[PDB]
């Protein structure tokens, strides 16, 4: 087993339970059963003063075998119009997101979500028209 990886992910799991950060993003395991700690769920409170306000975004984050040496994969479950996000799958294009494009082994799920929230408030995204609330790329 990958001790460094396993250890790091447990640290993140614990930080997600103590609400590290400003409380506007959260994360945890998707099924709390898989001890592989591969599939996580992310959450971002839409930033006030943007067209994302009053909405909560659900995302899926995957931390592969090479994590955290390699970046995790990310995708919105909640439909969103934002630079870097595919309009049919919700998949986040890593090269469109700095922390993913230039990933560093010191980053984390927390950092990815915090960066996504910052980008949400950025001039290029904050006034983008959004689809009807509650929509998801599935179900």
């Amino acid at each position: 087993v990958k001790v460094p990886r396993n250890f790091r992910l447990l640290e993140e799991l614990e930080e997600g339970q103590k609400g590290v950060g400003d409380g506007t993003v959260s994360w945890g395991l998707e099924d709390d059963e898989d001890m592989t700690l591969t599939r996580w769920t992310g959450m971002i409170i839409g930033p006030p003063r943007t067209n994302y306000e009053n909405r909560i975004y659900s995302l899926k984050v995957e931390c592969g075998p090479k994590y955290p040496e390699a970046p995790p994969s990310v995708r919105f479950v909640t439909k969103i119009n934002m630079n870097g996000i595919n309009n049919s799958s919700g998949m986040v294009d890593a090269r469109s997101i700095p922390v993913l494009a230039k990933w560093q082994n010191s980053y984390s799920i927390k950092v990815v979500l915090q960066e996504l929230r910052r980008l949400m408030m950025s001039k290029e995204n904050m006034k983008l028209p959004q689809p009807p609330e509650g929509q998801t790329y599935n179900n």
